[PDB]
């Protein structure tokens, strides 16, 4: 019969699970105040209103990028390292790493808050890339992210110092393949003893169908606004769904885990640079 | 001490080698009359003169493609299936396949003559893609190659029937990753007992460094205009170089192999559609 949140907490506590793979989406970054560009309200959205996008996903299409690189660079200025901080949901993942439980964190987010929260690059897979580095679109010359920062904060399109091509951050656009580290899923997912899914809608391949690559006796815990993707329509009976606000889902799990005080103290220290 | 062409012929004949991996470049297609676009002389080159390319490789760069897709489409009209035929060097590979010797054929060419010569898709790796299929650059909708043919032969840029984006043939441009089948090299190259290199200059990664992934006792035979890439500057002592015209290198190998008459008869039949 169906496990509960509490049961999952118990498995971790009894050390019956020691190898947790986590998959995260945009839902875990909302509480850091990161605006959804598709949504009116934010100043990111307003600044986008002047380009008259035919539809918002154009921001992540190459043909539209080479026609006009500024819509996308408005977004990058908004999301570039230093502007936003990790939320509790990030530090809970960090805590999970420092207690020996993290096999691998797969993120679809490009805001960079997982590494900012101090989880090591070797445990992360940024499936949609990162602003930490960039590539010249013409000569394929690689640059660290801070080399084009002055350009991005001043609203100039970054140009290549060798060939003058437009330097693009290593974010995955539509139809581009995921980065090579995404191939870890092949070892990682058969090896997982627990699967944690947080703040995602499972609408972007091939990351979506990943929920399907764990052994059938592996419990899959979803903390998300609703039931969705693989888990809604191919239910396994070790599936668990904490529906509601992601942060209140994480706070309850954290408490059932017995980690509350240690978490508060970790976040105070960490979020200290504010 | 150093093997000779003749020795390699003997290894194959004594059935001491039965698992040949082949890597090929533009050098094997010249004799079918396929023009080098970088080179004055051809009518491909003349037709390119009107676009005033800043340099010829622009034909294979995305930023230049989205700025002007016609230079590239001039090339595609030139190379589209049906216009050119395989040469003897292709049918020698085909013969090598029909005698049970081909583990895998890796090609950097995009002219399609390996499959036209009748070597099965399962034995081929088109490392630089193919005109057999295409993808809409905006909505990533896939199409067979013949769906955009009327457009390419008439000099219209092919547009997507669903979103109107420009449909691009699935050729690998600069900085794009190689196709997924390129991952076969991981099983294929440790498994090879002979490595055959034909008509290439080994100047395009990561295909170039592949010459390095065979076991050290695996003879590497080069039939090419000159000594080059890995083989020129990290010589192993089972290396062999037939320098000269690629076709005369292949004809000599074919004769040492004992296959001349069977080859002529295969080519007459095959090249029959002319
Ligand atoms: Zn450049
Ligand atoms: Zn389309």
């Amino acid at each position: 019969g169906k496990l509960s949140l509490q049961d999952v907490a118990e498995l971790i506590r009894a050390r019956a699970c020691q190898r947790v793979v986590v998959m995260v989406g945009a839902g875990i970054s909302t509480p850091s105040g990161i605006p959804d560009f598709r949504s009116p309200g934010s100043g990111l959205y307003s600044n986008l209103q002047q380009y008259d996008l035919p539809y918002p996903e154009a921001i992540f299409e190459l043909p539209f990028f080479f026609h006009n690189p500024k819509p996308f660079f408005t977004l990058a200025k908004e999301l570039y390292p230093g502007n936003y901080k990790p939320n509790v949901t990030h530090y809970f993942l960090r805590l999970l790493h420092d207690k020996g439980l993290l096999l691998r964190l797969y993120t679809q987010n490009i805001d960079g808050l997982e590494r900012v929260s101090g989880i090591p690059a070797s445990k992360l897979v940024e499936a949609h890339g990162t602003f930490a580095s960039a590539t010249c679109t013409v000569c394929q010359r690689p640059f660290p992210g801070e080399d084009i920062r002055a350009d991005v904060m001043a609203d100039r399109v970054p140009r290549c110092p060798v060939c003058t091509g437009v330097v693009k951050p290593d974010i995955v656009f539509f139809g581009e393949p995921l980065p090579q580290r995404f191939l870890l899923h092949v070892v990682d997912f058969p090896m997982a003893d627990l699967l944690l899914i947080l703040g995602t809608s499972l609408e972007v391949e091939p990351f979506a169908s990943l929920t399907e690559a764990v052994r059938s006796s592996v419990p899959r815990l979803l903390i998300n606004r609703d039931l969705v993707g693989p888990l809604a329509w191919h239910p396994r009976s070790r599936d668990v769904a904490q529906l509601g606000d992601v942060v209140h889902g994480v706070e309850s799990l954290v408490e059932l885990l017995g980690w509350t005080e240690e978490m508060r103290d970790l976040v105070q220290r960490e979020t200290g640079k504010l």
